[PDB]
């Protein structure tokens, strides 16, 4: 693992990448220590799906977003990171028992171990944890985190009562950019960074992160669960009909017919998820969305380019480059 | 059928005071109709489900109660506090039913019978949102009091799930639990009412303690109200504690008598009931054990808690009512 690689993405310089490194462990410090300030009756809960894994890309996000800035080790970054990567964790808890997942970061859910009840109310007490913390930088950020988990939930209820492309892309910007865009807002204005680059790490932020959710559900079809750390073909099973699987169904093919009738709704026999994962892998549509995916990595690369000619810039493409390359 | 309003269910007192008190309430329920309404048209359905099926208001009323100790009750920060209260309340009773499996809820199917539990969790998640940007219209201390508020909220609903290992009391635990899952929220409802209201530090602590001990109170009832109640009273179905397998005030009490009824309601209570010939069983013992009556002795201490409590605020209407609210906490059958 070469010394200039940070949460996966390779950020060029060593110096850099260790100053990086830290402002990522300092995130995972103080939620480390917000968790362990919970009452014992949450603490395993709490620590569950932390100490699992993660690969902390917003952390990473709000710590890149914040090199722009003069001040990227201001206390403010630490406490941003730490208040987005809180929802994500929140999130996490609720999705897993929203779509039945036994697995996640390559352990059991949160559910799976301790039950839904457990895992809806560990996921509520993050998003207090969250409020308490975001109130620290003051009303501006109190408010940008409340529109922010707005839109998210948006995104997941608008997904839960949907076949449609154009409804799947306000989606996965609701429920997956809309946080990444927040970590770069809040990245820029605690770095100190200028309005300009303040708007302009929030746009990236949500083409990065709309990017991420449909490399998400690509390695829902294309990843082993050694690599994702959960059970490939879930969208399938809980028969959540994803950008691959939507341009799939719109194919005309020997096997079309058999996969229309698969995904023709939840799919609870494993044997046929795993099917539908041989005909989905094989569809040009897997190469439609591929070619979309790379469409929202060249509009990330259009917004970035018109930050500084600064390491964070360039560790930002490399980070473009991993959202949509990474196999988990 | 479900049950009325709070304020349609006490003497307010004069008619002067009860006009001032009723007009407060419907600036909350007012505030609380144009936020849920401002969300997202995919959010509309399940944001208004429960709002509009019915609910008894008892939190913005204990608001708009403890503003009136304050010399500024009409604030239109305490409109925003109450309206904040019941948002917290609404998302938690979402999040609820999920987890009670409850089938109705306001004499309507819960939101999670109407649409599934994800619908029903997520309604509940976007409610924290809209409550959380809301609250910031208050500034930095509400915020903090209302994460604090539902942080607390939330860790008594863990307790009482994951029960405990360690060296309690079931009575004691129980009390512990039901502090934290209803009584933290009651509390906040009169810290925030005083402090907007301009009240004394000592009256915005007195009215925080005062929603704690009522909010006590208010949860007893709750779990009598479960054994003895029938739907049409409670809007929600008798016998859910029994059917989840929640050991409330009038379960522990019943199973720490001796004899035969005792030893059918323990065979019965041993985990969750799904029969509901057992549940309607265990009602009936339940309704009958001396263990309800030492359960409502309970109920009468925490009233006389909260009577003495009031006692300290200042000789106004608000005191008057709020010791009606008290009388309603623990005499309502919803
Ligand atoms: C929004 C989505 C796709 C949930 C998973 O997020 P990640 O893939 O970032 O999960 P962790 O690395 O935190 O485990
Ligand atoms: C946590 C969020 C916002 C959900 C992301 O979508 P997915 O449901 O596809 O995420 P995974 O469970 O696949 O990680
Ligand atoms: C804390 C508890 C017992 C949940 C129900 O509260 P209420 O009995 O006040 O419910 P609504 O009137 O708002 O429906
Ligand atoms: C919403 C909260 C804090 C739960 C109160 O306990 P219950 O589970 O007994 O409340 P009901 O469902 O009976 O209203
Ligand atoms: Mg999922
Ligand atoms: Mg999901
Ligand atoms: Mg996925
Ligand atoms: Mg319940
Ligand atoms: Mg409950
Ligand atoms: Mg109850």
């Amino acid at each position: 693992t070469p010394a200039t690689v940070v949460a996966g993405v390779d950020l060029g310089d060593a110096v850099f990448a260790a100053a990086v490194r830290a402002g990522v462990a300092r995130v995972e410090q103080l939620m480390d220590t917000e968790l362990r300030q919970a009452d014992e009756v949450m603490s395993d809960s709490l620590l569950h799906l932390f100490n699992a894994g993660g690969k902390r890309f917003r952390p990473l996000f709000t710590v890149l977003s914040a090199q722009i800035g003069p001040q990227p080790d201001a206390a403010a970054v630490t406490v941003a990171g730490a208040v987005i990567e809180m929802i994500h964790l929140a999130t996490l808890y609720h999705d897993d028992v929203m779509d039945e997942a036994q697995v996640r970061r390559g352990a059991p859910s949160a559910n799976a171990q301790w039950g839904n009840n457990v895992a809806i109310l560990a996921g509520d007490y993050l998003l207090a944890t969250a409020s308490r913390l975001v109130a620290r930088l003051g009303p501006e950020a109190v408010r940008i985190i409340a529109d922010t988990f707005a839109q998210l939930v948006t995104g997941q209820m608008r997904e839960t009562r949907g076949d449609s492309i154009e409804q799947y892309l306000k989606v996965v910007q609701e429920k997956t950019g809309s946080l990444i865009g927040a970590a770069g807002r809040l990245g820029g204005m605690f770095s100190g960074a200028t309005d300009e680059q303040v708007e302009r790490l929030s746009r990236l932020g949500g083409v990065v992160g709309t990017a991420f959710q449909i490399a998400d559900d690509i390695i829902d079809i294309d990843s082993e669960s050694d690599e994702s750390g959960k059970l490939p073909g879930t969208d399938v099973r809980e028969g959540v009909h994803t950008l691959p699987m939507l341009y799939a169904l719109r194919e005309s093919g020997p096997d079309c017919a058999r996969l229309r009738a698969l995904l023709n709704g939840p799919v609870d026999d494993d044997a046929e998820v795993r099917e539908a994962l041989t005909l989905l892998r094989a569809s040009p549509g897997m190469a439609r969305a591929k070619d979309v995916l790379a469409q929202y990595a060249a509009q990330a690369r259009h917004e970035l380019a018109l930050l500084p000619d600064v390491p964070g810039r360039r560790a930002l493409a490399a980070l473009v480059d991993y959202t949509v390359s990474r196999h988990g």
